[PDB]
């Protein structure tokens, strides 16, 4: 599992569960062709996106659609989603946690690249 | 300004300065038409992007041109840019501050919305 | 200002208004010795805490009191303060700022430092 | 294990390891007494901490040790510590966990509590 989504919610001090999150690859004509998908687990948890066959070295985006979560609770959000752009690379550790932390007005988004 | 962004350094503790910013504006057809661009100043702020009369409702992105950024102090960052993609004005006209907080494998965006 | 601290809240997109602020230094018989304290402005600013003269080198601790700020607004949150702890002017006179971004369940605080 | 600290390295992108980390509980003369101590593993996480029984309600205090962790960097920091102050609460989920995030000059805490 080369690729995870970690989200977590800073107002509720829980993670953010049924998330939508989109993964998008950049395409030769630059535009974003859809890669994979799903919803955060009970955990904030997205595994299973791809394999290390696929997630080949290229541009990536994550989208996180937070507007929709926040709309879930009742708060209203600043952002429409939460976007995490980034190139993926062979000669680096070989699994990424796209970690999100979201508050209605603000996110903070980290990458924890391991072996 | 209707809308102003920063940029800081978090292993610096300074302003980010001489950061590349583009904003866009979806379009009907559901494209990103170019709105304005710039550079951060000394001291880490972009003013003078758009006036109240330009700056109707809308969904905007704010892309932070971040990995130039690193690269230029030596660093290989994780994200190419960091993207901060809102609605506004949709209760009519506020000010909004977009700030980016920034370290070479995280970022934190933050918005401070006032009502004139 | 040789110390500024500033206070946003990031469940509203707003300044953190009237949040105490207290600041304390480090003494010989390392104790922490009340050094100067206020409240946050309408802009979530609290200036004016100290001098040049009397911020002399040492080690400092801001206290924010953000449980009073929640609970003011109907939240019971996790952390009873955020604590902000570091030594100043060790490599002569410098001006810091001392930013706090507030959720009830988390807080992040940064420092921009500039050499006058 | 109903006390576990996390800690990550925003410059890295990396589990921040061998951070030292002191706990402590607020005494009824007001003054903070040592409750429990560790340094973090590989993966940048502290458990074993303490035990249900002993994890009674009341204030404590988590401090994490960033400037050094920085210093054996070669990273010049600003804060001495991360400082984390709550109250323990019974009412609520059974498991606190304290992830942090470091920067030379910035830091974010977040309190994750869950059953
Ligand atoms: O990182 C943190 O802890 C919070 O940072 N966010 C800041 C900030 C930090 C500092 Br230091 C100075 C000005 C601002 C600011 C000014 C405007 C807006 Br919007 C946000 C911020």
């Amino acid at each position: 599992c080369p690729l995870m989504v970690k989200v977590l919610d800073a107002v509720r001090g829980s993670p953010a569960i049924n998330v939508a999150v989109h993964v998008f690859r950049k395409a030769a004509d630059d535009t974003w062709e859809p890669f994979a998908s799903g919803k955060t687990s009970e955990s904030g948890e997205l595994h299973g996106l791809t394999t290390e066959e696929e997630f080949v070295e290229g541009i990536y985006k994550v989208e996180i659609d937070t507007k929709s979560y926040w709309k879930a609770l009742g708060i209203s959000p600043f952002h429409e989603h939460a976007e995490v752009v980034f190139t993926a690379n062979d000669s680096g550790p070989r699994r990424y946690t796209i970690a999100a932390l979201l508050s209605p007005y603000s996110y903070s988004t980290t990458a924890v690249v391991t072996n």
